[PDB]
């Protein structure tokens, strides 16, 4: 994440990080009391579910580590051709509840579609810099915009489809590797989750490309409640 700021530690319950023993993977999103949702792309054999942290070096106290039981990425993505980002979406379910409260909250699932110019949020442990890279110990927070829909294809042209929504701040304020899976939360719901982006991070240029929560909402409330 660069062009933000490190957040208040657990402003964000809803956090979760993929981790394989000591090394971060990607983001997350806490979607249910036993649902994480993140980017299809980050899939794995073998990761570890971290909710509840701010300070990878140090004890922040709401840290529960919980095994995933379930991955269960968009039956529509294909982790084949590298050009190709559409339904970048999975839902992974954890092995029990999640202890929840203030400092770890489930995020409900926006039930409007967006609209440019929106005010959200996103977060993540990922890099600051780019393109030199060094990762931050201190979960970190920053503000972006949704695109329109046509501006989001003409950065991309021919990459961006119905299932995806572009975010992004002239003033800096991009996703960067590391943040992948993590949350893009407006008005207090997820509606979008961090896909790709810019090279290198932060570019006026290129926003950030997020997958549509709004459009998959039958599919991720199938499997919230029928697979849960
Ligand atoms: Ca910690």
């Amino acid at each position: 994440v660069l062009g933000g700021h490190e957040c208040q530690p657990h402003s964000q319950p809803w956090q979760a990080a993929l981790f394989q023993g000591q090394q971060l993977l990607c983001g997350g999103v806490l979607v249910g009391g036993n649902w994480v949702l993140t980017a299809a792309h980050c899939k794995k054999p073998k990761y570890t579910v971290r909710l509840g942290d701010h300070s990878l070096q140090n004890k922040d106290g709401p840290e529960q580590e919980i095994p995933v039981v379930q991955s269960i990425p968009h039956p529509c993505y294909n982790s084949s051709d590298v050009e190709d980002h559409n339904h970048d979406l999975m839902l992974l379910q954890l092995r029990d509840q999640a202890s929840l409260g203030s400092k770890v909250k489930p995020i409900s699932l926006a039930d409007h579609c967006t609209q440019p110019g929106q005010k959200c949020t996103v977060s993540g442990w990922g890099t600051v810099t780019s393109p030199r890279e060094n990762f931050p110990d201190t979960l970190n927070c920053a503000e972006v915009k949704i695109f329109p829909q046509k501006k989001c294809e003409d950065a991309y042209p021919g990459q961006i489809t119905d299932g995806m929504v572009c975010a992004g701040s002239s003033k800096g304020a991009d996703t960067c590797q590391g943040d992948s899976g993590g949350p893009l939360v407006c008005d207090g719901a997820l509606q979008g989750i961090t896909s790709w982006g810019s090279d290198p991070c932060g570019r006026s240029d290129k926003p950030g490309v997020y997958t549509n929560i709004c459009r998959y909402l039958d599919w991720i409330k199938k499997i919230i409640g029928s697979k849960g």
